[PDB]
């Protein structure tokens, strides 16, 4: 009695998840106006079945984000079972606080949207700050990349046993050490002030810029010339989530990176197009596992050490 | 201990607002990320204020909602005494059934957002449903852009006395009665065959006046004109209160038969009547500062009604 | 384990409804005080079962009203497995809107009841206004009368291929458009200003008044004088629910109908004994049918256009 | 600022707490539908005003919180500034337990039925039990009758300095022992054997003043009454705070024995007074009025207690 | 998929009863800090498991109750199907009114915790007032040690049919008379104004005090030679919560009782070895027969008229 | 209008606010059971006033929480206008994500308990994580020790133009690279292996300033000092502006090198100093009764910043 279910038109990561599970995308008729005003409709029965929604990759958050409650809406008062969110690159993550402003705490805001919408669970990648998970009062279940990414790199670079994990921002720190010491190699931190000092030991080393996204890439790509100059043979940035707006693609075809590495949590087909440094780890098994767990009852932390 | 904020780029109405109420609109810095994301910052204290935010009118629904929300979300953690949603047009108010499918009642969804964001008020215009105000538990005042509309029809058509309020659609026949109705006289519905259209009412030889709550593509609303000249309707006016004119609209009204086309200023006509003669907009902008001044001062706001 | 309850002594339309599902009401020792203070206590256990309230049709709706929301108490802090508000007739459903006044929206604040009692789902049928399901946040199931009154119509009119659906009021124009079209008939809509207007064709044709309500009769009466005024060659009222309250019974006795239909939503025995003209579509199959659909978690949506 | 409203037909107790505030009561319209369906409607704007909702003291329980919640919901919609229901019985109170069986706790339900409907603060006399306040988030103040019960008994009963307080069950030792402690005298309880009734306390020689939160039937207050005679009382009174005299109770108090049944203005007494000599009433009007009066300037309300 | 946890490291009861159901007690990974800061770990998943959760006897109210609380939230985001709170004897119990006084409703304020917490059901014995259980507005199942008492004086006072069971209070009538009809004796009540007065007839009769629960022991320590200067021949007390703080066990055994009965809602063995006049009701096995009748979602009614 | 109350026997900290402010601490009868069962009652009225609850900083993390939220309900249902948490240190703060475990984010269960108690603001300081702030729905006020830290370090660290501020570990970096941010200096972290502890960044030859949110058994702050002594540090200091100095840190500091271990009077350092000499502690109770003074007043709070 499971049910999946895509956001846009952007079948993508979500055809495959649904290929994975041995199912079809359960059918959604859609209509959008001149305002993009977003009218949706289900177009089966999901009465008492478990629901899961994977949000679209369509460019146009805002857009993207009301089609997702508004089919959590409609699910909801058709009466499902349960309605689970699956959103791979959580919005709005990085407006986690206030940060000595008077600004709006926007990822919250989104978590009491999904919630009112009928959200009854959560499931998500590398949230941009895991105290996201305490904006929500139903469960979240946050997966990582770091198996899929430690694998890609044991397996991609030669000298990974002697590489440095290295962090593009401070608040990166932690995420790096934790890379740093599963593989048993040294982490180096990059701060910004218009000017970046870099702490820890890169010289003659490979570096591995680790974050959980990039988007206009200006600090991963600046981060990479500190690297070189401080003496890293070469660099590589791997990112999770992989936005890439703005000069993005420009940025990173000029930059000098040996590679690009992001997840496909969001779609990455017609970026790399443009740009040949980019390298894509499929994140859906991962997705689609969570998914048949939730359903199950099953143990989904198995996935946070493990590549299915 | 009053303030008043504007959304998006759009402050032509709301600078109305704040002209009306002898006041400055609120600072707020905005910056669009890249996929759109919002991100909005008040530029000053709201700590303990009255605080007012006036909806955007910038055609993108959904980055103007989640802009509203942002907003309301800010100055409620920032202790803001109260948070009122000003929202001229109630985005998503058509969704608010399900109408025999497994459809969202958008609607409703729209207001547990806004509750949810903080908003303590609501003010709007015209709700395309009355309804609507019960998908809120907070107060909600529901203005009318009826009284405006009636002194336009009366201070602008000469044979207003004797002409014909006409629906463009079998929902909208409670709305044309009920100006029919004040102005004494006759009333006529059209209903798309389900496509023939089918018109039941008196136009022959009479002014047709096609009144709806709002209009989009004006698809519905320039073929229901057609259908009133056929009837033999001496001319064809059309009056909106909504005017969300998108696509074709522009040009399918000048096209159109219509003696002219008046719409509120609830949404912004300034580009659009540059391409389109016809158009006429009810300023609607003291109606809205008065209803913000009285609900701030306690004041009587059915008054207005 | 499903488990239905009958609100009062008015078992009558919940009787037959477990009959159709084979089963026999569920007991329940109910106390009345001088005051109509309900005492109610449910006489056996519904611990982890699925539990469907039908309401009474006892007259007086605020006693009606509390019986069940009582009763949805009771079964909710019994630790029941769900709990399902079986409403006919939605009390209070007129008011449902403001109207310029200073009003309660009266129908908004049962829904609100409802919920805080404890219900998780309502199964009603021709709520006086589709909005009403917004009243709610838990799921809706606004079941129609129209594919049996539709059946009614061809089975008993026979010039039902060239009669007129009449709205006796301006908000029931998409309802009798809705039952026009479907038949490829024609429709006309009555306005009251006090004096009748009306505007659409039934000259020579048979007139068929349709509403979701009728109380006073009021209006449905002096509609009727106005369609033969018009040149109907006959009558008919068919209104969902029959409340007929107060002079109604006189009126239609008086008044100029061949029949007036209504389904069994509210109790039409005693009225039937002083009125002839009046005939009952039993609607109990219908009910009974979105119970059991709700139960196995089957499309409900198949009685929208079917008459099980 | 302040506003009072009352609730059906029901206006004398409404009336004395209105005129000892130097207020009239608010405007409204109560239309009552068919099947009792009942319709309100508030006559003036409560825009930003405290309002006070007396209860209607009118028989029917149902339609009489019906209109209270009604009412209520629509002052709040009405953006009043606040709500207090002001409810001398509280409703159902007696349903406040499950008590070993699948029944509601109907006292719950209704705080909940009240607070969801907008209500802000509650004022009541003499909960049931105390815990009734508890099924509140919003505050609630319980008023006492007790001050004026005491009060009334030494200024009637010539004997009460050596009287017997007495429960008309096993439930109410509680209450009659914080009389007799206050008067300094004798207590004593009531039980129904699970029938007959058995009695521990000395009231032999002696007034025995039966005391009881309410009483509607009367068959226990009455049976009470009897034992208490044939244990020797010299003459039986009964004090009760709300007066629910229904069915047999206007009769079976006059051929009672009772040397006279007092109970407080909560409930409508008039009718039944006339058909009842022996029925004395103690005004509360003047309790409530202070307990809105200081509810509303933030003033200690505890001192009434 | 039922599973039962322990609040700390007093596994006493919470081990008797996932015994007599078969089970071992889940695995919980806890650590406290200097300031009793309690941080717990389940070492199990828990996701769509019917969750029970046993609060320990530590003694410290607050150690155990915001233990409990962790726990519960930790179970509800791991996805637990449901959590029950299975709490003997219920914190803060005394403080459920103002009493004239601007005083905290603790009681309520508990629920609200357990409520936000996550608890969807709770499980207690002998709740110090019945309201309480309005409190909350997730079912809550109060059991009655009365069965188990009853038996206990059958079996253990010879007199029992010639015996008057006391309230120690006047609160407490309700609950004797309840007693005193079952067993078909008399019942008395002692009420303190600094001076205790009695009111029933115990002379040349076993006086049983009854009470929910007992502390200081101050008051049944006083109504016990109450009863013998009224001519008992001997006293006994039952109280189903034996707190027993303070100078409790230095009372009791200088008390002139035969004996003092209490449950195990509360651990008695370091209590027992210091006052032999204690004798202990087991009722692990009607919690533990509570817990699978939950489960099960058969009649826990049954327990409380009868010992499992 | 305005009232501050304190919890438990701790009022040194709530002394100095109620005095900075020109008040007294509000009357509340605090009387511990058995079990510790906290029972609190308000010994006035606070009806209608603006209340304040400042934390007790009494050790005992779980007693401490009760009372609070004990008495922000018993404030609450006595009709309090608002009641706003004061807590300098907030409890639970560290469990505030799951870090890959099936843990408790203890720190929302406390945001939770918090509200439902009915608490509408908090003040707080320097919270674990900003992210914290978005546990609550109810406005948070998140002050900081940072410019009093500052001020201290260039008034008492002769060599600070050329320091370098330290991270006992990963996860404090955001917080040292902004203090050496301001000052214009070097940052460096130590990392432990998952052990042996790892340093990034150059601390040889000059003054080495440890700086933490909190610091409670200072194991990890001493062992960090050993490394920056084995590094080449000139001297190192530790900065923390919560210290739950419990367990071996009152000795662990003193047997550490530190040339002084800087601590704020979020929590009761009287005790401690006494067993150690090299502690000092930075005063934030002005900055704190600032926070409120501004709060009730409607002022600017975030100049505290």
């Amino acid at each position: 009695n499971i049910k999946i279910f895509s956001g846009s038109s952007h079948q993508d990561l979500s055809q495959k998840i649904a290929d994975r599970l041995g199912l079809e995308l359960g059918k959604v008729v859609t209509k959008k106006f001149s305002n993009q005003e977003t009218c949706v409709e289900i177009g089966e029965s999901v009465r008492g079945e478990d629901v899961y929604i994977v949000q679209s990759g369509c460019g146009e958050i805002n857009d993207n984000l009301m089609e997702l409650l508004i089919m959590i809406n409609a699910c909801k008062i058709a009466s499902a079972s349960r309605v689970t969110a699956v959103i791979p690159c959580f919005p709005y993550a990085r407006q986690d606080k206030k940060d000595k402003s008077r600004a709006p705490i926007s990822a919250k805001l989104v978590a009491n949207m999904l919630s009112v919408a009928g959200a009854d669970h959560i499931i998500t990648m590398d949230l941009h700050a895991s105290q996201i998970q305490g904006f929500f009062d139903i469960p979240v279940d946050n997966l990582y990349a770091e198996p899929a990414v430690l694998k890609w790199i044991r397996e991609n670079i030669s000298e990974w046993r002697n590489c440095t994990i290295v962090s593009p921002d401070a608040g990166g720190a932690k995420r790096v050490t934790s890379i740093a010491d599963r593989l048993n190699v040294d982490f180096a931190l990059i701060h910004k002030e218009d000017r970046m000092v870099l702490v820890g030991d890169v010289k003659d080393r490979v570096a591995i810029l680790v974050d959980d996204m990039a988007d206009t890439c200006g600090t991963i790509c600046h981060a990479a010339d500190k690297l070189l100059s401080a003496g890293a043979t070469r660099v590589y940035a791997i990112l999770t989530h992989g936005i890439f707006s703005g000069p993005a693609i420009s940025r990173i075809n000029n930059a000098c990176f040996e590679a690009v590495v992001v997840t496909n949590t969001i779609p990455q087909e017609d970026k790399m197009k443009h740009c040949s440094k980019i390298q894509v780890i499929d994140i859906s098994m991962i997705l689609a596992e969570a998914i048949r767990r939730t359903h199950n009852g099953e143990s989904v932390s198995y996935l946070f050490s493990h590549v299915p």
